């Protein structure tokens, strides 16, 4: 059984979408109830987003044997975690990003279109930061 | 404009799913980083992931006038937010990955189908405790 091309592998990189997504919108829920009082659910939210932390690094750990799931490329080494986010960080500011941009202004969504824009140029900000990076790394 | 609908929607989702991933991947890099000793390339994933956390936000705030892009949901309140991560955590346990479980199983992949068992205990814990923070709740 080889992990590559399988059913399991498409599993492993949605399960990851989803428990990384799933930290994000529970801490995001931990602010709401925050500013409500509710600090017990608060704490709650934050202690399940540390079980949904472990979870999507099993995932991530299963897929070093086939690839990032943002990009296709080896991972591992800091070499090779950098030279992947340079790649995705590179795709999100030349297309994603611009493309979503395009799309919102053409449909009249102007803020969100500017929110696009600001982001575009934010990982246009963080790729040329990981390069810096990788230029200096001694390994 | 309608949010609703639009390719707008569809594109935050897209990119709340890959900003959620992003910020799970540099922490997972910056881990590889600190066992090698490459503590400047660990810090530098670390406040990359900062900014990820504070674009998948606002990729969410956006999404409030939607619903929860796990469940379609809405969210905002607490009891909201503990409604849809219930409804989000049922499926994963009930559904998800015991299916996943399963092709894994049939594949040949018999620790990672013990992984997505594990989990899918996981995850009925996980709704089991917010059913009951939901049930306790005072608002
Ligand atoms: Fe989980
Ligand atoms: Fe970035
Ligand atoms: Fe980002
Ligand atoms: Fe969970």
């Amino acid at each position: 059984a080889q992990l590559k091309g399988s059913k399991t592998e498409e599993n492993l990189k949605y399960a990851f979408a989803g428990e990384s997504q799933a930290n994000r919108r529970y801490l995001y829920f931990a602010s709401k109830a925050d500013v409500e009082g509710q600090n017990d659910i608060a704490a709650l939210f934050r202690s399940t987003a540390e079980g949904e932390t472990g979870h999507a690094h099993g995932h991530l750990e299963y897929l070093e044997a086939v690839g990032d799931p943002a990009t296709g490329l080896p991972f591992g080494t800091s070499r090779q975690n950098l030279q992947s986010a340079i790649a995705g960080e590179t795709h999100e500011y030349t297309d994603m990003y611009p493309g979503m941009a395009k799309t919102a202004r053409d449909e009249g969504f102007e803020e969100i279109a500017n929110w696009f824009e600001t982001l575009a140029k934010a990982e246009r900000s963080h790729a040329n930061r990981y390069t810096k990076a990788l230029d200096g790394l001694v390994d």
